[PDB]
């Protein structure tokens, strides 16, 4: 695997987005990473709805949190993912309005990926940017840098949000994990969460997961 | 035993895979097993390495062909089986690069089932996906559907293929195994295959059988 990666650059991640005051995170670490799959395995580059997730996957629920194993399944159950435009977000719950005829994405299957993190660099250099579950204890107070939380802090005991890993390499030889989160791009730097790597830190390599699209 | 049931809702199954140009079904029918079988009874679904049997089982001929009984055995004595991400697939075979601390799962033993298809979907239900032996002359042409070809076409005493039992049920009043394949997800149905069940097909039930983990 090569010594840094980041997917942004090579057109395999849309823009930071805003959860608002709905504990959506679950549907963004989703969609951001079907994006990457349907980028890397079908050629173009969409945002996909977040709404769809919200409204229309019952087993999840929606502001009250969800899990990408249950989302995965729930798209490929319902035939497909509508792009963002054609499904917009309302930060909230409501009937379902998905359409078959819209459905622009496909997932066929979903994979568990390695608790190692260099394998986990290695994936994601190959394959795209990574779904993955984290403890979110250095992130609200969270501006710039790697962070790496007092270990004992940040256990994967209490994972408690969900992201995307979108790259890796080292700044002044510290290794990290570029993390896109989903609360604005006024959030840490430039919305994105830059995380120790080699560490489990915050559980980062517990339930990293990816969509298997069509 | 139930009226249907399919172990990739439930997380014994990994993605479908693809051996390439090369004739190494054997193995692939072989990790899918004992990938059923440690997340069953270890409670992590691995996706395991076909390539350390194609390069360190010897009674076997990688590319050219081989014997779930004589890979069950190569695992046995080896100490085990190294994942897809520690040992990667190149489609040809290699010097054995086994490594004994690398190795994340192993066998005690395998078994031989019974060629009655009513005992084998209660030992599927209960214990795990089936490795298989079966002619694959109805898989030469399939495109979806249940397989059901005229009996001299697929003679269940001619068989040169091997794959794995994932689930059963019926599709309009008509008996199935869902059979998951190693060509890719472009071919059958996502990459599986669906056959007539309780008519001994292709001779898909003469030669079941799974590793013992436990
Ligand atoms: C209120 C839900 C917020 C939301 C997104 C985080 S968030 O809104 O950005 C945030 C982070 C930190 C502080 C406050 C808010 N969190 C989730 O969706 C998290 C994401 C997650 C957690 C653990 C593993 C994988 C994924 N999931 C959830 O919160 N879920 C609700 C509980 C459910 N449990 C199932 C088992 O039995 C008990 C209940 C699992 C899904
Ligand atoms: C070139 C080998 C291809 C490979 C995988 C099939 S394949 O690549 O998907 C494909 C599908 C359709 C047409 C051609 C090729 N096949 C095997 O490994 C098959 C699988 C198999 C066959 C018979 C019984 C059990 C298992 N094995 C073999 O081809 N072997 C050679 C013959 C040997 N004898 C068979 C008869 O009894 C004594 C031993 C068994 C192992």
């Amino acid at each position: 695997a090569p010594p840094e990666w980041d997917w942004r650059s090579k057109g395999a991640v849309t823009k930071v987005k805003d959860q608002g005051m709905c504990g959506s995170c679950w549907a963004f670490s989703v969609t951001g990473n079907v994006e990457g799959q349907w980028f890397l395995n079908q050629g173009t580059l969409l945002s996909l709805s977040e709404q769809e997730l919200l409204d229309c996957d019952k087993m999840d629920k929606a502001c009250m949190g969800g899990l990408p194993s249950n989302a995965y399944s729930a798209i490929k159950n319902l035939g497909g993912l509508e792009t963002e435009d054609d499904y917009s977000y309302q930060g909230h719950m409501q009937s379902c309005q998905f359409s078959a005829e819209k459905a622009k994405v496909y997932i066929q299957d979903s994979v568990e990926l390695s608790q190692n993190e260099q394998k986990l660099a290695a994936w994601l250099a190959k394959r795209g940017p990574i779904s993955v579950a984290i403890n979110a204890f250095g992130m609200q107070f969270y501006r710039h840098g790697i962070s790496r939380p007092l270990r004992p802090l940040c256990s994967p005991w209490l994972i408690d949000h969900a992201v995307l890993l979108v790259g890796y390499g080292q700044r002044s030889d510290v290794p990290f994990w570029a993390i896109k989160n989903s609360w604005g791009t006024d959030w840490g730097e430039k919305g994105y969460y830059y995380l120790h790597r080699g560490s489990g830190a915050c559980g980062v390599n517990t339930m990293a997961s990816s969509a298997v699209v069509d």
